[PDB]
């Protein structure tokens, strides 16, 4: 019974367990439960704290995924299974995991709390991706994240209900968030300092905890990794969730009462069954069950909350990868294959930007299209299949995170910007896809650190830099090594717009992110869509 | 005769004429300068088509430049060369149908390929008299035979009840095919070959070129032409006959003309003056590049409208060379756009941006204008004097003379012509407007002539040379369809403009450099783009 194995929280003690890291051991308290199972009549209702336990609870192994859709699109795919659960699916799966330096730390320490994505509607913190190990061994930090509620399990709102109220995944979230205030010191983590940090869904997680004043006391730093609040996919009206919930309860054979009740008596699988069939159009980079504009954690929509908030002692640290939009083009734009090259042509570049962007009309598509052709090669499939991917990836996320950097930065807040631009050498997704989403995350994590994960020996020492500035972050609010001098991360303006690249070469600076497009995307196609 | 120079007597279909014996740097050329090639449109013959210029009998004396057409005459800066190189340097008189050749001397042997040039303007000025349209050199120098006319202009030359007898719309362009048929009955008294007739034009004369390309009967009166820095496609070269009865009856309201007939018999009791005092009032908004009396779409001689013609005609058997001047708006921003000045930089602000574009895309609705901004507002730099005066002049440029000329040239090229295209990208070490402005429109015109020939106008050597290679090119052109010298491959090449390819060369300094794409990205904005902003308002 190592005493470093053992931790009193405040409702009970438990047993993690040492583990292996390339440079020496690491404590892990894996599977903590800070809610009580979310299950049966508790099913899509807001999660309550955990009652105290007996005894030792044994926090040594990851505990269930939360109920979600599995992709099987390409069974046996690496590229896929990666993201896939490695646990048991089961609606009881609000859990937390804690990884700290061994022995555990001297003084408090710097807190990173991640936060996954997968749309809202899959993901998990058990993932290897998201192996906390690395960071906790290699700077010390202390490294916790949860699970939270996807799918409709997390996101099916009767808005205005007291049964389905919505945003109970991010509460999930939110009470992990309290959780750690209040147990992360027995850990050796200084409650004082916390930095969320989360890519895609979780980066917008981030950001609605940055919107929603009850979290806001709960962190002092946030890391937004390829997602936010703003933009077209991370929320949806009042009106459109209970469209899409009144719609399910149809498919599935169901006054608000009676209808959430109905839904409460169904095997969780029947939900996941008919969770694609409720969106409005074919689309891509879109999802039926995502955070809700209910006036109480989202008092107003993301984009009138970053307009007028204020963010006076927030720092914060946003960016994206070189290709945010190739991934989702795949699943279900014809034409895209991760088998071929995908060397698109004219009319097939036409109608994927109906279905990248659904809300788009005829007009709206047109000016898309018309800014994306590059009128020297008009026809040329090779710039016709990029095209492609740029349009989803800024409007989706470039654009949305150069709107937000911009917001925060003009209202107070110090923020970092960068884009990440290095393949790395073991991705199994073709070449044209170049640096998809997601594909950082396993560089910032540290994975490369792992000699028998066959990563270059230039990409380990790439992870490393992340890994500093991430924790540098994380630790003063500055992504910058202080010392040594390596030209400096500069804060983000939004009069010199400055970001970095992040790739095998020393830090660039570069500045406007996408600007003229960005602008074509924040400023004129409102314009051209509030004309019907 | 008797006493006379024998090289300098020519007879054609109206009669006899002296011409004069000009000096060339390079020696002696004829010129045959005043020929009359209408009646004189006056009196009851005012807005109406031109007729033949009856026989007279003697000996005409052709020696001297003729009248200039009636027209408004710029006075915003008095003494400055700038603007006072365009204005007219004869009388104003309505009496001004009158054609101008230069040939060899003596005059060729075998028919000579013919040079034809028709002057911008806007359509409210201009003369074939100014010194910057001197034949001289080009027929010295490359032997040419040069043909330049006076047509009528404004009101003049294009007031127009569409539908009426007696102000059929479009004279001024019949002034010029008139011209074109005097050349095609009596050039081959000069030398000149009727079968080689290339027509070259700036501006409202390269907008003239482009209707003559797209009006039948004006078909078979050259056979090649050049259009620099004008199209007749584009917002400013052409009507609606619906507008044109607007402007038309507008005018006569504000000169006291209260059917068709009763109010031109009225207007043709107007002092010329009146008419001119008049003309600019007549515009639906606050603009620049727009001129209120232009060619119309009267469904005759334009028998519909340039777009329509262009993206459906045939053009087989056509060569054309077309440009533009690397600064095409700037010169416009000065005349109405606030904040902008010849005599200060003219760094403006965001606000005089916005209010600039409002006046230089003046047909943009709120959304349209937004647009406009959106495309050239930069956004790294948002709010910077320096870009927002570039973008202002680029606005006017790419929208009035770049993407029009884009447009021609894909629309002609897909179409079976021959089409070379150029950007002119040198500044004269002698011009007078400030150099923000960059190269301005109209400012290749006396490199094209050869006006640095002339050791007394103060050019460099390298502009002599450089104006030597412009007027190959163009005489090239005009003798074999192509700009390039067969019997040379030392220099580099001219590449046809295709479709597939979009090439075209810089005219500078410089060897010849081959470039894609005119404007490629920006100019599908207001080609393909603009037009659906209007359509959905
Ligand atoms: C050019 O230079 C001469 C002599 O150097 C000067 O006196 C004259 O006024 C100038 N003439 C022109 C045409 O610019
Ligand atoms: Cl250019």
């Amino acid at each position: 019974e190592d005493p470093q194995l053992l931790v009193r929280v405040r409702g009970g003690q438990l047993r993690g367990i040492r583990l292996k890291a390339p440079g020496g051991p690491v404590s892990a308290f894996l599977g903590i439960p800070f809610a009580e199972p979310p299950v049966g009549s508790r099913r899509f209702m807001p999660p309550e704290p955990k009652r105290p336990w007996s005894g030792v609870l044994d926090a040594t192994t990851f505990q269930n995924v939360c109920y979600q859709y599995v992709d099987t699109l390409y069974p046996g795919f690496e590229g896929t299974e990666m993201w896939n659960p490695n646990r048991e699916l089961s609606e009881d799966c609000l859990y937390l995991n804690v990884w700290t330096p061994y022995p555990r730390p001297a003084s408090p320490t710097p807190v990173l709390i991640w936060i996954y994505g997968g749309g809202f509607y899959s993901g998990a913190a058990s993932l290897d991706v998201y192996d906390g190990r690395f960071l906790a061994q290699v700077e010390g930090a202390v490294l916790v994240s949860m699970n939270y509620r996807v799918g409709t399990f997390g996101f099916l709102a009767l808005p205005g209900s007291r049964e389905a109220p919505g945003n109970v995944g991010l509460l999930d979230q939110r009470l992990a968030l309290q959780w750690v205030q209040e147990n992360i010191a027995a850990f050796g983590g200084d409650p004082m300092s916390v930095t969320l940090f989360g890519e895609s869904a979780g980066a917008a997680s981030v950001g609605m905890h940055i919107l929603s004043l009850p979290s806001r006391s709960l962190f002092h730093r946030a890391v937004l990794q390829s997602g936010t609040p703003n933009g077209p996919w991370a929320t949806v009206s009042a009106g459109e969730a209970r469209r899409r919930a009144t719609l399910l309860a149809r498919l599935v054979g169901c006054n608000d009462t009676e209808l959430i009740a109905c839904l409460r008596t169904r095997p969780a699988q029947d939900l996941v069954d008919h969770e694609w069939h409720v969106l409005p159009q074919e689309s891509i980079f879109r999802f039926s069950f995502v955070p809700v504009v209910d006036g109480d954690f989202l008092s107003d929509t993301p984009e009138a909350l970053i307009n007028t908030g204020d963010f006076q002692d927030l720092q914060v640290l946003v960016g994206v990868v070189k290709d945010e939009g190739s991934y989702f083009l795949v699943y279900g734009v014809p034409g895209f294959s991760k088998d071929n090259e995908s060397l698109i042509s004219r009319a097939q570049f036409l109608a994927g930007v109906r279905i990248g962007v659904p809300q788009a009309s005829d007009l709206a598509a047109e000016a898309v299209v018309l800014h994306y052709t590059d009128w020297l090669h008009p026809e040329d499939p090779t710039h016709l299949r990029d095209a492609m991917s740029a349009v989803v990836g800024d409007h989706n996320v470039v654009c949305p995170v150069a709107q937000l950097a911009g917001r925060l930065a003009a209202q107070g807040a110090r923020v970092y910007a960068y884009i990440f631009e290095h393949r790395a050498s073991t991705l199994t997704w073709p070449l044209w896809m170049g640096v998809p989403h997601g594909y950082e995350i396993e560089f910032i994590f540290g994975l490369p650190l792992d000699p028998s994960l066959n990563y270059t020996t230039e990409e380990r020492i790439f992870a490393q830099r992340l890994m500093k500035y991430w924790t540098n972050f994380a630790r003063t609010g500055d992504p910058n090594d202080p010392r040594d001098s390596s030209p400096q991360w500069p804060p983000y303006t939004t009069a010199a717009q400055q970001y970095v690249s992040l790739n095998l070469k020393p830090l660039e600076v570069r500045r406007g992110l996408r600007a003229q497009t960005c602008a074509f995307w924040n400023r004129f196609l409102p314009k051209l869509l509030s004309a019907t």
